[PDB]
């Protein structure tokens, strides 16, 4: 029993992190076979932020000029290239701690680890999902930059996310392994703001049948709702429209514990007009929308 | 910026996880140096949970009972014995992973990281802190029994968990790696309930200061207070007391805030006697306790 905010186990990762240094510039790399992943921005300077060519910046660098640092061990960069917005510094050793993985780029509403890093030392790990507005709400310093999010269903790592910068709002952007930002954002230091943000519906619904297998039924109502009007309702609560496939995906929670997913529709319209009333759900005050239905299959049991 | 239940890089922790079966038992073992820690009850059958009598389970069972499997090698078992609650089983292999480590008992209101694994695989990590009722508000299902929680504080891990039941109100109790019980609880299937849990004042207070250094300041006022008075506010609402060696500890985050801890226990008195009047605090709706005042600090600077 119990209901927790879980990251995945974070050693593999651990094994990849590594410093880049570039100038007066330090932040991370994520150190995978013999090539080091880090953003691209580390190769600017103060004058650089506003308009930077990164062109013509990197054209001016020679490998010696990156100081890739492992633990204690130098790495010596043999190649560079630029792809997107993610710098890749071929090196002359080969990780041996490199795990099993793949890059995945992820949806809106998907959650993953995130292992902060500083100085190419893992600080902590936490999860976050990414947002409808394509922001993460993470947890980072100056010199997180570098710092990976990640998921480990079976023994791959996916990477999905590379940190790049903190909006005004302190919600954070970055992009994917292949250096394409989540949402329209850019490594430029112009005037740019996240999208108002929405709740993750199919999340919402996915934790309130993880409450009903933890064998939490307050909530529930004998009412049930067409997917068109609590689609009505839910977007005058700045809840993301739920679609068909969302339905087919919270099947099996549904099948699990006897209750029809557009009847758990209609106990979350119930709870939106109402709120708590004083109550909690799984320890929670506000309806959590960070569970997708498949962290929920995989943290809760598979009896209710 | 930002502010996020945060657990420790557990891959230290990872590599000393191993699976241990006794009989129909499996549970999780922690392998370092040449012994692997688990729970003793991993000797029990249907007809011992009851009332076990550990030691002389215990004179019945060889080494060759103990099938231990570290990923996808067997450990031979070369010896055994029990310190309190856990089974020690002395193997032929000293882990190669062994990090830098000590056996340490925390205190209620202290937080840890808790590595969640089944047939000795790692599977999730969180954080969690010691309830005043010594439990534990876990995340864990059958075969996590053995799971550990720990804090890494240069490069050594200080392990001061081990798993070993749920109780009924679905909270969760272990012993530290010495097998002593947090709390009043026995490893044996007898009736057992958490006691009434009270709320971690020092650890509500910090987290106000995680919030105005992340700029959620809407619940300060001009009001300040003394010991004696907040103390009497915080037993009417079920909080801890809180100690002069407390307002000591949070010292540091009132100075870099200019908030001093009396100055924050107004505003926390004004929270508890009128509530948040429709606003969250750092995206909750209630106060969190769960983090400590070190746990702000190494998170906010
Ligand atoms: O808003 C932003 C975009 S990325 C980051 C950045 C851009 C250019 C140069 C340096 C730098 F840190 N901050
Ligand atoms: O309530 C409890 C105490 S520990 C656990 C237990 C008791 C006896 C034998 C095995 C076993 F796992 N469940
Ligand atoms: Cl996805
Ligand atoms: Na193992
Ligand atoms: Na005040």
């Amino acid at each position: 029993s119990g209901f927790r905010k879980m990251a995945f186990p974070s050693g593999k990762v651990e094994g990849c992190m590594v410093q880049v240094t570039c100038g007066t510039t330090t932040l991370n790399g994520l150190w995978l076979d013999d090539v080091v992943y880090c953003p691209r921005h580390v190769i600017c300077t103060s004058e650089d932020m506003l308009n930077p060519n990164y062109e013509d910046l990197l054209i001016r660098k020679s490998n010696h000029n990156f100081l890739v640092q492992a633990g204690n061990v130098q790495l010596r960069v043999i190649g560079h290239s630029m792809q997107n917005c993610v710098l890749k510094l071929k090196v002359d050793t080969a990780n041996p701690k490199t795990p099993k993985y793949k890059f995945v780029r992820i949806q809106p509403g998907q959650t993953f680890s995130v292992l902060a890093c500083y100085n190419g030392s893992p600080s902590g790990v936490y999860q976050c999902a990414m947002r409808p507005n394509f922001t993460i709400k993470g947890s980072f310093l100056n010199g997180s930059c570098g710092s990976v999010g990640f998921n480990i269903d079976y023994d791959c790592v996916s990477f999905c996310y590379m940190h790049h910068m903190e909006l005004p709002t302190g919600v954070h952007a970055g992009t994917d392994l292949e250096g394409n930002f989540y949402g329209p954002f850019v490594d430029r230091q112009t005037a740019q703001a996240a999208g108002t943000d929405t709740t993750i519906t199919v999340n919402v619904l996915a934790w309130l049948y993880a409450a009903v297998i933890n064998g939490d039924r307050w909530f529930l109502n004998r009412f049930t709702t067409t997917l068109n009007d609590f689609n009505l309702v839910a977007m005058k609560y700045n809840y993301e429209p739920l679609t068909q496939d969302h339905v087919d995906i919270l099947g099996p929670l549904s099948a699990q514990t006897g209750i029809a997913v557009l009847d758990m529709c209609a106990s979350l319209k119930e709870l939106l007009q109402n709120g708590m009333n004083g109550r909690t759900i799984l320890g929670s005050a506000l309806l959590e929308d960070e569970f997708t239905p498949f962290d929920v299959v995989r943290q809760c049991s598979g009896v209710t």
